[PDB]
């Protein structure tokens, strides 16, 4: 309850329309400015790069050395879309029909259907498809599942380990904004989470994870 109240207390200190989603496998929790937010469906953007990555390697059209070099080179970060161009539509929509995947609509020939739709995904869906992937419940190997983990690891704090995608989709409009991830505790419990807001042009490329980070700490799940 005080836990709860004090995070509500931080969506005081700024005005965006925004939700934050967690998920430990048993209960979806919901905190923010706008909590229809939850269950409305948006576009991906590079949240996507979780799915692409994972159909990639699964269906052998990149390896995990070629996905990890691409995304450390001087250069946020993007979808590889090179790699979403050798799934190609055929497989990658038979592919997000098969994982349940948001609406799992692609269109027909759309190149960068997570940057303009038709695909989209609501944050509750977002945040149960990372605490599958944490936890290897997703139809993948397992082996593919943890190399998409290690490219989203971002921090470590004792043996509490964040892992984070941010997303923003600056074509549709209202533009949205993603930061998507989870944290697997020393013990080896997972809580994953879904800050979705809506963004706009001009506005602090940092506040996504800085916001994250403060919800997080404040639910006592982990103290950058």
């Amino acid at each position: 309850s005080i836990i709860d109240q004090n995070v509500q207390a931080l969506f005081n200190e700024i005005s965006a329309d925004a939700v934050f989603v967690t998920y430990d496998g048993q209960n979806i929790k919901k905190y923010g400015t706008h909590l229809d937010r939850a269950k409305t469906a948006y576009i991906p953007a590079s949240t996507f790069k979780i799915a692409n990555a994972l159909i990639g390697l699964e269906n052998h059209k990149a390896t995990s050395t070629e996905i990890f070099k691409w995304d450390g080179k001087p250069r946020t970060v993007p979808v590889y879309q090179e790699l979403a161009r050798r799934i190609g539509p055929s497989l990658m929509q038979s592919e997000l029909q098969r994982i349940g995947y948001g609406n799992m609509q692609i269109g027909t020939e759309v190149d960068q259907f997570w940057l303009k739709g038709p695909l989209t995904i609501t944050p509750i869906q977002e945040v149960k498809f990372v605490y599958d992937l944490a936890q290897g419940q997703l139809p993948f190997k397992p082996e593919v599942q943890q190399q998409v983990k290690e490219m989203l690891y971002v921090e470590r704090r004792g043996e509490n380990r964040l892992y984070a995608k941010s997303g923003w989709g600056m074509a549709v409009d209202p533009q949205v904004g993603w930061y998507v991830g989870f944290v697997e505790k020393a013990d080896g419990q997972v809580v994953a989470f879904a800050l979705n807001m809506q963004m706009k042009a001009g506005d602090d490329i940092a506040l996504r994870k800085q916001l994250s980070l403060d919800v997080l700490d404040k639910l006592g799940v982990f103290h950058y």
